[PDB]
């Protein structure tokens, strides 16, 4: 062969070239098959990083983040591209794997808690537990619905203050809907002198329920002596009526009340307090 | 051979095609199956990005989403086909499966939670410890149950208003049935002044109880001085009947207890405040 | 060779039939034995996802619930068998191993909390620390049990309410049994005006004590002043007794006491606020 | 050859047999080999999941759970040499190893915490921290040792009901011996008018504690105002003597107090409020 | 061959040199580029360790971690190219991956939390719920924002304290923005004799919100009896008005109000507490 | 060849001895291998198995505990061994190595807690915040230091009570060292009439704190009205004094001021409420 | 060959030395190669871990800790080893490659917390939200700072008392400077009788705070009726002033405010009990 005495000398003679011409050949291909992905992969990564940034600016971004992060996904590809190559020519890289899948592992665990919020918006919104429309309450959070979207939601507060929340939050939670429901009961209490008489004061609160019209006299209408405190015997009565005039007839029937007592020569008591008395 | 003098120059004489016509084609089948396995899973994945949507958007559903998902799952489909042709060339894919790998146990983590939940629908429907007719309470929410499914249960307040929780939450927690059981017992107490006979007022007490049908005679029936106060010694009593008039009974002996305890000359006293008192 | 005449023309006279029988063979019998893994798996499945039903429906079930899971199994075999078939023909395949592991892990993860629950059932049943005869509190819940079994306990409460809990709650906290000793102690106390005589009170409420039987005159009956407060000095007694009897003993010596004291002239004060007295 | 003239026709009169006996023999050996591996497999798990329950029966067993247990874990056995031949076969078995595994880590962390208490066992018990004879308290459950063992701890209750707590709970939390220390100090406070001479009380307060043998004059014997309230003006003490003694001297030196105050002319006061009178 | 009868004896006359020429260069050719491998990634470490440090020092740095971080991560890299020389040769380092892979994972475990926080920043800093220039609240912590960075957001307090609060913390709470609304409600409770005339009260609070402006006409202006107490009846009035002078106004109608009642002659009394007298 | 002609018939006449000897040699190599590693592991267990515990009895140890395991890690070894020979015959374990895997994760994860006892037992020790001599507090925890060590601190309390606590749960909490600092600040509280002068009082005071030495007059003295109080007004006062005096130099002037004020005709008050009286 | 003739006997007349020199050679080379990496490594580890004994006993230390250490990890470098013997043999060690990975994996979650105050430590020390001579809080704990470093922070207290709390607890808490911000507001509030007039009160207040100087007057100064309260009707001051003498001018204000309004003949009135009175 030609090998061993033009461009080498004769070692022992034992031409390799045509006796070994597929291995010798093998690193080769392996070099420039490693080289080509690694270029493509450079020029791909170049194009595509500009291009990312051309889609998003149209969308609404912040510069400084948005040159960050494309630059760094850029770099990384790149990496990529050269882990190949290194696994061409035949090098483990296995451990460089096992780094770069911990990170992954890390950062996963770090956002985490955000892409549940994400999750829990999917979720609710093919469920459509409560539209914005609706009135409501989160548990602890109570106000009208404005707008619910892609992590979080936006509601209003009966003071108006504005108030958002992340839907992984709400989830977890329980949840109360008003406006799904028409109709809804309400309750009483009072309290007066042990005197006076239980049989009177019963059929006077009668008479004034029967007085009003939004009751829903087809429903229950309750009207007990709950039980007995330390100060005053107290009352308790029950209504049903629609959701929209709940309020307004809760604070009548209250008005309606104090005027009815005096003139019936009924009192609520003031703290009462027993004394013996001893001069020393 | 015809290889290197035709189509290449006569690079070292050793014609290499028969020599190792295996080998040179072991790469051209790699290369064609590669090729061949993109474009079949290409066509699959648009086929079926848009037969998902074409079945589901039968039932409910939003549009944005529904073309999201079946665009986005195209798209990962399609990377699997890729992946697979790099591994058949020969290249070392291993980094990519890792990452891609840590990318699906994080977002495994941030839905486990609400996966919970279907596995709790799943178990309590199974078990059955409840039903929608049912009457109880889940730890704080009391209420009758509307209906229980997919991820969380759907219940009403005593008020109306309806509440609904995830199944994952009340699990865990601890779990009350009024339903399942038709008799409960019953508490009371009283306090009064401690010159009050003890025996009179006991077997007031007792002649109640005894007017009362409604009550269990045969199971027992208490009646004792619990404990001493500061202000009033105070009584306890103990009952049994049935659940759906529990109430009911609560209140008219209440009612009874108090017209005959005026008629005893008995009285519940205020608090009393002991003074000494001297001028200065 | 007749391979390259025929079917073939003359591609470089390179006859491959003979000379490579071995390796275009190896592709065949990768491809039949996939192929007939395939359907193989396939009849599997059918047959098995129709047998479980026909040995779960003789159980406790749902139907809905029933059939989605066994579709769903048979489902994820027939995706085993087809990833099987893409390996032999040499494609790969573990980017989809990872993530149906990844998959898999998630739901392990979601369901871990559940399945505490069967560990926990484990554990008791083979420990016994109580029994289902027995009348015992784990934490904040007091009762009687009914029933233990596979995830959860069933107790009734004094109430008679039923009351559910699950397994892996309850072995977390701490237990207590009552059934299992058959004696236990009691406490009282008591608070009296500072004149009266401690020496008095003391041999009086000895006497008490002596004259009741089911109390343990061996063990100690401890008769002591506590301490000192604002409005009274108060007293602390000990006793011991068999649990059946505790609640009534506990109730009997108070009504004594009662007595008692009213006959010896002792008396418990009210609360005693002193003044000082200036006109202005 | 004599393969493809008798069993076969003259296929490419290109007789494999002894061309490729080798090769054509390596599936017989692998078909061979796997299903022997299989027969003994399954002889050994029969023999095995009877001989263990053989072997648990003479312990404190259940024999629902011990059939069941036994017969899972026989059929996983079981499920072990099938994948060992379908590899042998030379089929992709990766997939199961990792759902397998995927099961096997969802189990560990099911049961991690019980577990825990396994560990806080073993660690106490070469620690010896604390000895069942002795009387401790483990965080807000004071109560004397009974036993300690695999899992669980036992003691008893000053009431005597017992309580059971487990070990992983109990070495988290802080630990406090009594019966380690034989000595310990003793505190208590006082409260009196405020005219009250100072200097009289704290050497009538002195000779009380001198009056007594139990404490111990060698240590320290605090007597000092602490600081003033309200109501009254406010003194502390404090003594060491023996645990054994602690209580009943604490009781002791009350009475001598209450009886030497009073020969004294000292007073406890009771709340004193004061005021300012005017009529309208 | 010359092989084994210059450099070696006979051994066997077996020349091993010209019949396994390939295999013996095999290990020349690993140990060569090992050796290579390393030497490069030596040199290459060292460059990069310093250009770090001149890269950084222009920003804000500290010397000392500086000088600690770039040595360490150098003396990383290094091992890196260790290992790889060892698996050229054909050595089992997998034990070491292993090792290393749990190492990074412990890491990334243990600055996750951190990390949360960036995540937490570059969300809200595309979402924009709130602005620098705006005032909100955080949950708990009141005042307007400086700046949103990096991990964590500053803001000032009203009464003019620097706080600081890591970004993942808030974004997991709820939040509320004033700045976003212009007009909020107000609410008001006032309490007063029972005799008191409610009409005339309540004409002349009308009376008083009409003569304010800033006050939202067209919305409502709610003015009701809320409730009753055990001391005085008490009102509760509403009104709407923009943010910016909310508390003004706020102050302003109540001084309006205690001017106007006196006027009235109404008064607000003080805790009255009723007696019974009786000399002993 | 005598292959198979003696000890078999002649199969296709196909000698495969001289053909395939070193094929057929391959399994008996692996054979013998293992069965050889099989023996010697198992000894080398018996031995070490015996020789850990020779080591171990010297040492604080229970018999029970140290023989269940030893025998188990002995089993456990023993099945390491079988695994090799498993591999070596050619046999598909991975499986059977991803559960054993799982195994140790979940119970590194169950020990997880305890060990970072040990973590923080060592952390500690290199930092010395404290030392056994010293006195200081973790956390709701007073009292002076007697020993630290591998998992946990062993303190006494002021009482002398002796309290244990794990080193974990120490670190995690904050910190506080009396011993490191010589001097501490102290302050106090008065309350007074309002009618009484506060510039005598402030005077008086002063003149006090002059009279002591402990005072540290170098450092800041100082002496305000801190507040204006409800039913008086209410005085504070700063020193600053060496620790170990501290508390006896705090008692010291309070006496001092007691005295102190009832010379200068000052008083304390008591609780005053004022009224407004009317017959009915 | 002189194989089988000499050294055994003729066994199938096949010399397989000749024939299988290189097999036969494969496990010499492999053996050499493993025991001279052992004995390599054995005088490594020993030399190495004496060398960091060496080298860290200069630094502060213990000595049998440091002992412990270096022969620990000593042990573990050898295990590698070892292992790597086996591997070159040819024995499945990925066994035992899994299980020290679980080690691994534990190890570092126990020491997860720990480590994380490294993170915030660094974190930081390069962000430097704050520094030692500045005086801040971190919530419910204030005090000004003495030293920062690798774990933990120092701080002292008003009082003097040394802190020490962990870098990863404060950085997850909020942050509030003082030292950053040069002025501060201030708060005041007051309560008079009803009676009193709000208008001359004003204008003194307002007097007063003229006559100071330290307040900016450039700021806003308000004063108004905050709200009317129950025994008293209440009023708020709000002003700026330097944070060094903020304290200060706290006091002052009062004193001045005391002393004028009793010159005004206002009065700050004590709680105010009315009463009714009824002889019985």
């Amino acid at each position: 062969m030609e090998d061993l005495n033009v461009v080498d000398s004769i070692n022992g003679a034992g031409s390799w070239l045509v006796a070994n011409q597929a291995l010798l050949l093998s690193y080769a291909v392996n070099i420039v098959a490693a080289l080509a992905i690694i270029i493509v992969g450079l020029i791909i990564a170049r194009m595509i990083s500009n291009a990312v940034n051309r889609l998003m600016i149209s969308r609404k971004i912040d510069a400084t983040v948005a040159d960050f992060l494309s630059a760094l996904v850029r770099y990384g590809i790149i990496a990529f591209t050269l882990i190949a190559a290194l696994g061409r020519v035949g090098v483990q890289t296995a451990s460089v794997i096992a780094v770069l899948g911990a990170a992954g592992l890390a950062v996963g665990l770090a956002l985490q808690g955000s892409l549940s919020n994400l999750a829990a918006g999917v979720l609710l919104v093919m469920f459509r537990p409560f539209r914005a429309g609706e009135y409501v309450d989160l548990g602890g959070v109570a106000g009208t619905v404005l707008s619910v979207q892609i992590f979080s939601t936006t509601m209003r507060t009966a003071d108006g203050k504005i108030i958002v929340i992340p839907n992984g939050k709400i989830i977890a939670g329980n949840i109360i809907n008003f406006s799904r429901e028409p109709v809804r009961r309400n309750e009483f209490i009072i309290g007066v002198a042990y005197d006076s008489d239980i049989d009177q004061v019963k059929q006077i609160l009668t008479n004034i329920i029967q007085s009003e019209d939004r009751i829903l006299k087809d429903r229950e209408m309750t009207v007990r002596l709950n039980e007995l405190g330390a100060s005053s015997i107290n009352f308790v009565v029950r209504v049903w009526s629609n959701s929209g005039d709940l309020q307004n007839v809760y604070w009548d029937v209250l008005e309606r009340i104090k005027r009815e007592f005096d003139a019936a020569g009924i009192s609520f008591p003031y703290p009462q307090m027993d004394v013996n008395f001893k001069r020393v």
